[PDB]
């Protein structure tokens, strides 16, 4: 399983990569499935590599 | 001479670093600067690299 909202962050500092992003897909804390069958996101990795959400 | 929003990219492809986002700083196209001196960001990369909005 993946960490929770609060405490994630890329596997290296300031340096964000395929599966940062990837590990999330499918995991509805981090996004959801539209209409079409398409993975949305609730957030993003942020230049830290910080995960912030949109709101 | 950083590009423009629409064509703007990561150096490496399928990876973002913080020199990706230090090129945009102080780029009003995309963040600003508040009256205390603090860079916001209109937007940010996306899995691909791609520059997207905050919409």
């Amino acid at each position: 399983q993946n960490k929770d909202p609060d405490e994630l962050r890329s596997k290296v500092p300031g340096e964000v990569t395929a599966s940062d992003w990837e590990a999330l897909v499918g995991d509805t804390r981090y996004g959801y499935f539209d209409e079409t069958g398409d993975w949305s996101w609730k957030g993003y990795f942020d230049e830290q590599g910080k995960w912030v959400w949109n709101e």
